[PDB]
């Protein structure tokens, strides 16, 4: 090849094993995995950018090649700047498919050199979303099956 | 990082620009690309195995890293025999999404070392299929927009 | 307006109240409606081309400006030949939507002066198809709510 | 036997997908009838009698599940037997749209039968008879998808 | 009270679509609990109290239906009261995908609760609370869509 | 035929080439086209009613038969006042289809004299929404391919 980077964009509010299975399935497929998050999203999520970045950073410790960045402008500009010709997105459902088809179509208009590549969520994590883990957290049920140790502790302390 | 082979499977009956677009977009992302055809399916169609393979070769000759192969037996065993750790499939529409989700779930049960990735069809080929191209060729309308020139000449011939 | 014609294609095997609904809602919007069927289908359903046209002919007798025709080749060519600028189709479900999208994108590349307009099935006929009416008829249940009196007689005869 | 549920299907052959639906049903009704259409046509792979034999053995261990065949309309088998309820499984959007059409028709055929749907378990969602059989045709392992006695019938048939 | 079924929702307000699901269940279990969530958020249009009142009146002809509020997990409610079945309606593809995600979670949350679905009847497939309110804000006729008691409550609220 | 009016309702926040293509494909099939906007929609967007109205008027001025209006009240009550028997909408994907099915089922109960007709998005406009054109405009990327020039000017101003 050459030297190979893939970007894995997301909100990760918070990161879950669903998101991790995708990053983990990407690690020995590329040289460098950049987990990437949006700055001044203007939405507002349960957790701040910083906490979100640290929750990722602690969850992805056991994988050397994964970095965690933030940005700024267009994601396709990031891939341009930094040497990645490949974006990785997961699919859980028809819903995801539709939303991603319109984004990829726009991105391919913005930068024809970048490709987006999809992976199907695996079976035991396809119903996982952070929205719904956050909901279960609010009722203080056991989330240990859904998110890693660190973000588990960050949601207990958030919902009490 | 290590050598990468991707397998791009299909019946290619015949190959279309839609198929070509997916092969082209993957060439700079893997070291080797195997285009795989199903040796002796019991599901016979317009062109012979051998006609189909030649049409691929002629349409893929401007791409040095693309080889065209035939196999009977399970697809995940072909990948295993040639060391390919990745299958590549295109997605046109929701119906594709669903059928693909089902096949990838079984292929993963068959051999969990092989990962399937997807690319979305380009907006301009999203409606192309072998099926709809053959129908159009049977009323000998013009198909130069839909298949490469070798395939075009073979369609006018077939439906003369 | 001009002298306007609209073409309403299909298999009609047999025509149902579902089809007739679409036809009736169209008849006051164009000077002339053409119900068109493909000749030499090499698809064979249950009723021959001749039977199918007679059924259509008897079911639309009460609308002066509807005509029944057969063709030959490409739908957009019939439209070109007869001076029609509009194809009309019905939509029952997402399944219909996705299929019809693929077909009109192609018809657009074949002749961009023909437009296709869609109508939603009315609520009471959304679940009707020729296929499921045929199955009901095999068990000789009452289909009078699904097909018009003449198609009904043709169906009772066909299935005993 | 105050309540009865019918679980109709081709079952060509039955799989752990079908069987999970049946298992999740047994404790909610007094009696479960698994029904298969007699004098269908277009079969292949297994005959009616083979298909019935395969099901009755895979459900042996569920004391309230009986296997029957019928050649008329489902909704009539139901009124024949006293069942107020049909049970079907959903794996995907395509099943959902298919079943929406069947049940709208079924409701014009007989307004007192209800059809209740259960989502396929996450582990079995990808399973169909069609694809178990592709896999068996390449002599690959299928114990994770069908019960042992169905597995054996499949090896015999695909050598 | 051998068998209980829980029918959960916002019911903001209840409509004939919801009632048709509720009515289609009553003959199938001994006891139906329409439940609603205490301490919600995003609402509007009617308060918890007004909502439970409208339900109560709308189902008073159904001896075995009770309306309850609850503050925890739907799946907690069920175990506590002995309900092993939850019932939900499907109008459309979008409902199917959303509900797949919920059931998959609830099944992790508790494994002895089934969710069973029923298809909307064809006459009520396009009815939602959302769109009924829309049409009542413009003073159109909603009597085809909601029961007479909820009609009056809509008329008042929107003039 | 008699004199025909079609209404094409929308937020148009802003109008895009996607909307316009629809409008243009309708001009030849009806006598008058009223492009209509809701007057005090209480979920405000990026342009006011006044701006949106100006932006349309400029964009459709070559199409003499197209007129811009605003209404307070039901869409079908507007159609009744002006004598329009037809409403026209465009569909880009599955989610448009389902949403539109439910709206039209209701509109048919409110007034069964009005027909809603549907047209598929042309392929190159399939991924365009106002939404995604604004997000791209906020990051100051070229949007001239997505909207006509008058509209391109205003969001250069709005996101400067
Ligand atoms: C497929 C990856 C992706 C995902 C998304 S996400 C989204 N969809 C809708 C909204 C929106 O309306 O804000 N955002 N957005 C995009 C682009 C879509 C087209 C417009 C520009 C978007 C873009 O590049 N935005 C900045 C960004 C920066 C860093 C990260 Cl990590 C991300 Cl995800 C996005 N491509
Ligand atoms: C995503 C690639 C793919 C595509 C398909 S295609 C298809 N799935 C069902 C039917 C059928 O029933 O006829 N056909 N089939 C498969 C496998 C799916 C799981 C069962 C085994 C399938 C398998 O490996 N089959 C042989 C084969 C060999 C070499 C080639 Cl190149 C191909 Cl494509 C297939 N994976
Ligand atoms: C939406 C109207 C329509 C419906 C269909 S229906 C169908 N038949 C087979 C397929 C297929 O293989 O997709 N689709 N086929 C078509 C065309 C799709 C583009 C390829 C050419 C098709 C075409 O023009 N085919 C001849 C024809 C069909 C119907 C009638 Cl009435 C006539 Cl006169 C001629 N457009
Ligand atoms: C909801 C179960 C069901 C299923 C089906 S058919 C199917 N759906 C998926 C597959 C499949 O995957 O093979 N087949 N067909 C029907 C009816 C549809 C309306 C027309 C009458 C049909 C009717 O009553 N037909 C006789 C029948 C069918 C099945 C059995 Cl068991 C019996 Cl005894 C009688 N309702
Ligand atoms: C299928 C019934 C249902 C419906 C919903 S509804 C909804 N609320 C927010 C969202 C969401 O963020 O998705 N979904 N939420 C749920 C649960 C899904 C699993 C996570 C926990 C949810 C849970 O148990 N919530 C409490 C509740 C209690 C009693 C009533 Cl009556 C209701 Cl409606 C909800 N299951
Ligand atoms: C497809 C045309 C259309 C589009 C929409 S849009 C929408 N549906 C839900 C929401 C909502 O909940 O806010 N909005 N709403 C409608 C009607 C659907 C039935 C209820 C009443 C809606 C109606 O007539 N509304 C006023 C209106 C006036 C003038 C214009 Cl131009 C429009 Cl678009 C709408 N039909
Ligand atoms: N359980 C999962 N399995 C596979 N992919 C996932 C999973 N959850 C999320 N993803 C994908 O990971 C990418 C980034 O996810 P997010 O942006 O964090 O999800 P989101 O839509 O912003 O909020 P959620 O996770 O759906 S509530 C998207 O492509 C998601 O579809
Ligand atoms: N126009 C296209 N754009 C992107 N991918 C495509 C396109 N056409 C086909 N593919 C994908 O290429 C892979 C192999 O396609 P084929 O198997 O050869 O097509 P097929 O499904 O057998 O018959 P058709 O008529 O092409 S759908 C599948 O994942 C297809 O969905
Ligand atoms: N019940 C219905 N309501 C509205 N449109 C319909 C209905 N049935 C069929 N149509 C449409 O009429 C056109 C002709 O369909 P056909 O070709 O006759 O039937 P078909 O779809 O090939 O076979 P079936 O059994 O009707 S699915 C297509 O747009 C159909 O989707
Ligand atoms: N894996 C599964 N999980 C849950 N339900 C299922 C599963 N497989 C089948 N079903 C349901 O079982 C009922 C009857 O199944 P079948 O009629 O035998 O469907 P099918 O024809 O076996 O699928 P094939 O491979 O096309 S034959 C239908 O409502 C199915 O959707
Ligand atoms: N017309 C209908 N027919 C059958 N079921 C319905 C109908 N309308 C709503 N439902 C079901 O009612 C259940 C709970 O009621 P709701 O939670 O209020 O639905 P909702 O989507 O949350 O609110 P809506 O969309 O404005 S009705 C949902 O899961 C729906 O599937
Ligand atoms: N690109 C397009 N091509 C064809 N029709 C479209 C397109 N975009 C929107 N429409 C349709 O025209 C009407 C939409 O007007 P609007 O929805 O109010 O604006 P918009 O482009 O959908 O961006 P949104 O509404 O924020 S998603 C609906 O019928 C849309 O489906």
């Amino acid at each position: 090849m050459e030297h190979t980077i893939a970007v894995i964009p997301g909100s990760f509010d918070p990161i879950t094993y669903g998101h991790l299975d995708i990053i983990e399935r990407s690690t020995d497929r590329f040289d460098e995995i950049h987990v990437c998050v949006l700055k001044n999203s203007k939405k507002e999520g349960t957790f701040s950018l910083e906490e979100r970045m640290d929750l990722i950073e602690q969850s992805v410790k056991h994988l050397p090649n994964v970095k965690v960045h933030q940005f700024s402008g267009l994601l396709v500009d990031y891939c341009e700047q930094v040497g990645a010709k490949t974006i990785i997105r997961g699919l859980r459902a028809v819903s995801d498919f539709e939303y991603e088809l319109r984004l990829t179509s726009m991105n391919k208009k913005l930068n024809n050199e970048i490709e987006t590549l999809y992976m199907m969520s695996s079976t035991n994590y396809s119903f996982i979303s952070s929205s719904i883990v956050k909901e279960v957290a609010a009722y203080r049920a056991d989330i240990s099956e859904f998110v890693p140790p660190y973000v588990e502790k960050a949601l207990k302390k958030k919902f009490k």
